[PDB]
């Protein structure tokens, strides 16, 4: 499913992303637009050989089985064709685990380098929420 944006923000704050660890629900918008365009789809292979999967491009390296990932970890307890679903329970309940690891958001690298710091209110500007 390719998401509203919108429509991803009222998901997103239904399933309790918005401030999450702290972190608003423009940042949570905002990373998906860079991850995924919205996508639930996406899925893009790392250099590492893991692949990212999802609205939120969760690693297979750490967070989902995708059965091709030498000595990574399955923390989410999902295969990762299940963060590919047109509903996003999976992929949040996920990320919240991710963004409490340690270093929030900056997990997500795209986050760090075009969302952090930026006006993210933006991105829920017009939304009915
Ligand atoms: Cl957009
Ligand atoms: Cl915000
Ligand atoms: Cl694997
Ligand atoms: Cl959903
Ligand atoms: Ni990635
Ligand atoms: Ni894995």
């Amino acid at each position: 499913k390719v998401f509203g944006r919108c429509e991803l923000a009222a998901a997103m704050k239904r399933h309790g992303l918005d401030n999450y660890r702290g972190y608003s629900l423009g940042n949570w918008v905002c990373a998906a637009k860079f991850e995924s365009n919205f996508n639930t789809q996406a899925t893009n292979r790392n250099t590492d050989g893991s692949t990212d999967y999802g609205i939120l491009q969760i690693n297979s390296r750490w967070w989902c089985n995708d059965g091709r990932t030498p000595g990574s970890r399955n923390l989410c307890n999902i295969p990762c064709s299940a963060l590919l679903s047109s509903d996003i329970t999976a992929s949040v309940n996920c990320a919240k685990k991710i963004v409490s690891d340690g270093n929030g958001m900056n997990a997500w690298v795209a986050w760090r380098n075009r969302c952090k710091g930026t006006d993210v209110q933006a991105w829920i500007r017009g939304c009915r929420l």
